[PDB]
């Protein structure tokens, strides 16, 4: 079969599979909740990886890994917008948060430059793009391809429901270096789509971790960022 | 695991395990060609199912089957028009070519009607909408749910791309009756989607057959409906 | 992912993913009765509905499978006949014109020719050398290999009335057949190796399923599969 | 599908999915040696986990995971005898080799008790059974099933080929508590089998840690523990 495939259905308070780094949790009630909500709401910046670093890329044969995942998120605001964004990403192997990092920049950036020994690749679900403090951003709430840094290299408006399941499909050809994100909503058919090519082999490195993180820079525009289940399955 | 799961990433002359109508067959070259190609160019219709009927439902519990499947197709026309359309389908277990089917129909219905006997769940891919011969169909190219009738419930601007060749996902989730269809041309990214309700229990029977069907309704307007590589799994 | 894959749990009457030879169905409660039970001779076979490419003669390659499945034999006295089988045979084959149940309808006769191309593990339970003069003097698990003479077997602790787990690999690079049954009941187990080599006894297209049969109604036993679980890739 | 499966063909050097323990380690040739090959020989012990915990039972809701695993490994001796033998295990999440443990223990357990608190079950491919030594085994080289003992509850005789590959497959059926080995020889058609009871839910924790083990108690009785592929999967 594949080299790797993993799913929860739900997950489980304090899960030994997944890493937590920052404010990252699951709560009672079986759901991850990247970024932290809580009484007095509070600024928060969260990320949880898969415990087992996957190999993306062989430099012996030279092969590429094909992978897919799926996963359904919500994002509640209390007022009718909120702040910062959850994304979907690949980093080296036990990577950890960034020294400085904000929550314009999910927890996955140090600065806003376009270094190459960053290292990652993320699928965004930017919600804030104020101009004032997040420049590189477009005019409306994103989806965006991220390739070592927090400018997406290509986005798409991404039509957010307050406080509805979104349904996400990513898939990763290697073959074609395609990378293609398909969101839903089941509750009014609102759909977003957005394909871009991205050489795996040239970005990361052999190993990398995969996982979500998210953030919620201003304590008075609260948010959630809670993914409800997660399948992912890679194959070289 | 799963229910039923299958792969092909290219096709063998007389595959055995799919059962082909009318003028579909497999080139040499490991392609379907769901569409008749040749020479000197002709009118044509053809379905392309995998030979074994897969359980959609079952009416002792009531439970209802998950399924997605992902599949690759070209559609290369000589001039830079060409007709009709392919299909992917769900239709009653080993059922025939319905008796006097027309390419504009994909040979899956007998009229234009929208008659529950018809029990057929298809995502079409229409590349003619001329108002003289398909008055149900919008004034683009698109992508249209089908259910029980030619007249899609729901449809979506294809940018189609000639002889390019396009990565479709479809996805149905059950708990949810969503039905999302995501296509992509890795060539130029290229990307469209659409989501639908469809409950299958009130739709189809519990036994169903899934393939492929397209036609050619004018060998003036000639076009190639190729499918590359197929992937399913249902599970309920 | 792999070439094909799939699962039952338990069957429903008239499975239309499952061809049925014979006496072969399902009863109401979800159990596939090869062998017909009310009392009567019979002879059955299922098998899946779409043909399995076991290799490929464009690339030369051969396919590695992997099936489990767990069977019930229930004996009226303390004996029965005739025994169970799984199978890959051309893609959809018919029942042998003239075969006996002590052939579990897959053979014709008793000859070894080539022209039969059938791979099949059984599970026989008479051995009576009056009748089956090929079988050895107890009951048996046997890799049959175009011939109802098993090429290799191995004694059988049947346990009757007993749920037993089977489990049966081949792997094309070794070209090794292993089948690992055990009765969780109990914890009896047996276990059978053999060297069989695919694209050298069956065509690339095969269907794959189980047979069975009851030579004698005085000596009833019945032969129901509960679950079937199958994987196959080029 | 199913919460977890992975597949390992072959291993690479500094595999970071798998954590390397006492001397284990993963030659260039890409076989996994749990136990240390060198000249001059030298006693030794080694475990091998897959970097990520298991779920093999859920508290909430009292179920119990199946799971299935195959591998294929060689102990090839340079004398025709050595010592002292390979396990597939189950153990607490990230474990430690046991301080005090020898290689006639396989690195799982302190002494030769019974304690309830090891909560360790493991597969043992015995070779030595010398009663100066391992007055606990039987009087010929075995496969038994340990559960919280090195002292089996369950033996059967293993047939050893010296320096022949060996075919593994273990299933663990939680409906019926069922744990079985599948052992065979594809060099000669020698097979060995053995099937015992067991509550996973009354020995393990809910999060598991899964791998190899094995050790050589002599130098002067060498013998190599080589695994050269790996696949398993589990579902709750
Ligand atoms: C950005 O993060 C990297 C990695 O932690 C760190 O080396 C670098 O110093 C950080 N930038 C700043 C200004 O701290
Ligand atoms: C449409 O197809 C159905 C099924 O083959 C058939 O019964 C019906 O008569 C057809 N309509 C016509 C006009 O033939
Ligand atoms: C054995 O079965 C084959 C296949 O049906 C048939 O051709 C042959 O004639 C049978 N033998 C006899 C004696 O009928
Ligand atoms: C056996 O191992 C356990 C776990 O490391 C340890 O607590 C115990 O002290 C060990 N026994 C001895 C004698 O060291
Ligand atoms: O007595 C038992 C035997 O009865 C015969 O009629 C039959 O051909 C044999 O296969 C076996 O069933
Ligand atoms: O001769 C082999 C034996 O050597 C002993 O020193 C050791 O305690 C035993 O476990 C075994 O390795
Ligand atoms: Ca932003
Ligand atoms: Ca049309
Ligand atoms: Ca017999
Ligand atoms: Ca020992
Ligand atoms: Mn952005
Ligand atoms: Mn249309
Ligand atoms: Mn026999
Ligand atoms: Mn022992």
């Amino acid at each position: 079969s594949d080299d790797l495939s993993f799913n929860f259905d739900k997950f489980v308070p304090n899960q030994k599979n997944i890493i937590f780094q920052g404010d990252a949790s699951v709560s009672t009630t079986g759901v991850l909740q990247v970024t932290k909500v809580s009484k007095p709401t509070t600024t928060s910046i969260g990320r949880a990886l898969y415990a087992a670093p996957i190999q993306i890329w062989d430099s012996i044969t030279g092969k590429v890994a094909s992978f897919a995942t799926s996963f359904s998120f919500v994002v509640k605001a209390d007022k009718s917008d909120g702040v910062d964004g959850l994304a979907f990403f690949l980093a080296p192997a036990n990577s950890q948060i960034p020294s400085g990092s904000s929550a314009g920049m999910f927890g996955l950036f140090s600065s806003s430059d376009s270094k190459s020994s960053n290292q990652i690749i993320a699928v965004e679900f930017d919600t804030y793009f104020g101009k004032a403090y997040n420049p590189w951003d477009p005019d409306f709430k994103h989806i965006g391809i991220d390739v070592n840094s927090i400018k997406s290299i290509k986005t798409v408006k991404w039509d957010w429901r307050n406080g509805e399941v979104a349904d996400v499909v990513i898939t990763y050809r290697a073959p074609t270096k395609s990378l293609t994100v398909c969101l839903s909503y089941p509750s009014d058919g609102t759909s977003n789509i957005i394909t871009a090519s991205v050489d795996l082999k040239a970005i990361l490195p052999e190993w990398v971790s995969v996982g979500f993180s998210g953030g919620v820079g201003n304590a008075a525009e609260f948010e959630t960022h809670d993914v409800l289940s997660w399948y992912f399955t890679s194959n070289l």
